[PDB]
DNA sequence: TGCCTGGAGACTAGGGAGTAATCCCCTTGGCGGTTAAAACGC
């Protein structure tokens, strides 16, 4: 997915808005891999207190 | 104590109830996640 989005945002110039869903207890993976493997694309994760 | 009418016995049948066949929908049990509600204390 990572290389997927990517791309084609390098290739068209249109980072986005993009939606993904991802359910819990895999939040965080998720948060730590676009961390290390795409530094480029930022993420908005809601959780926590209301 | 005497009298009689409501109760009972025999015969007929048809319709409501019992039984089999069919199926799907409402229920039951469980888990995830969130959070407003429940518990404890001064």
């Amino acid at each position: 997915s990572i290389s997927l989005i990517t791309y084609l945002y390098e290739v068209k110039k249109d980072i986005g808005p993009f939606l993904v869903i991802v359910p819990l207890s895999t939040i965080t993976n998720w948060t730590l891999e676009f961390e290390k493997w795409a530094p480029s694309l930022n993420t908005i994760i809601y959780k926590g207190t209301p």
